[PDB]
């Protein structure tokens, strides 16, 4: 069928990394997890992800000047679920860095990308958010987590 | 450093699966490998990927009625490379099925997703292609290939 649960299950067979998208307002960290990160363009540098239109967190991020994207590492399985929590501290047991731009990054992750919204494209029950990348940090020693079939896996062979 | 080479390096640290996007035109299969597949919407059912604007294959696919997407499995490292090859038979070595709609699928993959173009969103040197899913089949729980840092990896 093309029902939401059946679609969700089928989509889950396609593996992908997971990001934290986060920023700080008045010293308070605001963020969410997304499995829909896409590296889009090199010139100019663009990325994208898809946000649920019903999100109550996204309205608190979308007007901020800069957002931090962190590609979660293979030990951040609990962190990924925690960043998705409806209630509770989404940054529990995490170490983070807040840049002067307000972008927030998670320490110990594979990649940090500082980003700014370029376009918002309505897409069914989500919105595709296209962002410009303004800064990059790579941590070569941290392999990434992979979200697949509802679970969090590490790369092997 | 925000040069193309620096971005390629950084972007390569993001792991993702690889899909075959394929169709048959006048008896000849046409396709490419993409690692930028993302699920977009459940209601209505939408997915997307990012296509290079300079692609010479995409113009052969973009006006077709229906495209086949197959998620590549861990045995398909060779298949992914071949489906990306700038010359030669991109389907060499593969078992495929072609539907009456023209959509083409790879046998031995976990999921077959049939779809048609919904929107084309310019995005720098790529275009984000939003597709409306018309049919989806889970064939079996075949473990996927993962593209990461220019290598084809399996899940541990
Ligand atoms: C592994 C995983 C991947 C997720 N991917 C997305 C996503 O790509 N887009 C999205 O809007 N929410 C995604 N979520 C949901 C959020 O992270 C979070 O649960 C949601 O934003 C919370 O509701 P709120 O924004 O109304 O506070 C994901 C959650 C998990 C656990
Ligand atoms: C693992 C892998 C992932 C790829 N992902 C994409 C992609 O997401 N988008 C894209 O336009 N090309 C992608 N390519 C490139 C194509 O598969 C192919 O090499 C290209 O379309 C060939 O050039 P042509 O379209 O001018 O024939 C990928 C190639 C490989 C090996």
């Amino acid at each position: 069928d093309l029902s939401p649960t059946s679609l969700r299950e089928a989509f889950g067979h396609f593996p992908s990394g997971v990001i934290a998208i986060a920023a700080e307002v008045d010293g308070t960290r605001v963020g969410l997890a997304a499995s829909t990160f896409v590296p889009v363009s090199l010139e100019p540098p663009l990325v994208a992800f898809a946000v649920q239109n019903s999100s109550t967190t996204w309205p608190k991020l979308k007007d901020l000047p800069s957002l931090g994207i962190s590609v979660l590492g293979e030990a951040h399985d609990t962190a990924a679920r925690t960043l998705a929590a409806k209630t509770g501290d989404r940054f529990a047991g995490l170490e983070t860095e807040s840049r002067d731009s307000g972008a927030v990054f998670i320490n110990g992750t594979s990649v940090w990308l500082e980003s700014a919204i370029e376009q918002l494209v309505p897409a069914g029950d989500h919105t595709i958010v296209v962002l410009r990348v303004s800064d990059i940090v790579i941590n070569e020693a941290v392999p990434p987590i992979v979200f697949h079939r509802s679970a969090f896996r590490k790369l092997g062979a």
